[PDB]
Formats: structure tokens, sequence, C-alpha cells
RNA sequence: ACUGAAACUGUAGUAGAACCAAUCGGGGUCGUCAAUA
């Protein structure tokens, strides 16, 4: 089955990424912005530079240069799991327990987590 | 009912002045998929 509402519609227009230079929120001003939908950009006011490691033997050689720990499974995020990704109110309230999946992305007054 | 002759379209003049190839982005991470008996 398809849920009735696309997640983009459960996000408030004031929270979607900015679409003009007038609506730049604090992080868009501090870190900068580029419009993904047309013209518009702003160079960020915060610049990170001169990163240096102070320790010399900082990397963990596990014992030989050819060792390698196999690293669990980093699976892909799956927002179809509405009980994890969807919220009952645009304040980000988790969904109620016990309701069937048809409830997930249901009302327009639902929200994202 | 006696052709005028002779005469460099030439001389001087910088396609140049100003202009940032640049703005934003963690090499990151979990539950799905199939429909019947």
């Amino acid at each position: 089955g398809l849920y009735e509402i696309a997640p983009v519609d459960l996000l408030d227009e004031t929270l979607k990424p900015a679409t003009d230079k007038k609506q730049l929120s604090p992080a868009d001003r501090v870190f900068g912005w580029v419009n993904q939908r047309g013209n518009g950009c702003y160079k960020g006011q915060l610049r990170i530079h001169s990163v240096t490691c102070q320790h010399d033997d900082a990397i963990d050689d596990f014992g030989n240069q050819n060792f390698s720990v196999p690293l669990a499974i980093l699976g892909q995020p799956k927002p179809e799991q509405a009980r994890f990704y969807c919220a009952d109110d645009r304040k980000g309230i988790p969904l109620e327990d016990g309701y069937d999946r048809d409830d997930g992305y249901s009302d327009s007054e639902q929200g994202l987590r």
C-alpha cells in the first residue's frame, strides 16, 4: 500500500530548505546557503581551517598493516517505517502505540520526527 | 587649327580600464520484500 501523504508535505514551509535570500534562517546565515531550486546563494560566515592532529602515533594499527575489522552492517535509512520516522503533531510527537500502519503518514496535520 | 605637366588618401593614436571560477553539501547508514491459507 501507499501512504496517502508524501513526507515533503508533513514538513512546514518555514522548515523546508530556503528558496530565497529573504528567508535565510540562522544556520543559513552562519554557515551559508545555495538555492537548490533556482538562483540564490550566500557565502557562510563560519570558516573551519588549520585542522592538525597533535598526536603522532594516533592511528590504531590493529596489529599488522593487513588486519581489518569487519564492520557490522551499516544499512540504509528506510523512512517507510512510519512508526520511527513520523510524528503525530508538528511539534514532533511520536506516533501512538498500537495503531496500524495505515495510520502512519495519514493526516496533513501529521508531522515528521 | 591638336589630350597640360607633376602630385602616396596620407600623418598621430596600445581594443583598453575595472572584475576572485565562485557559493552550499559529515563518504554517510537498518527493516524491509513477497501474498495468501
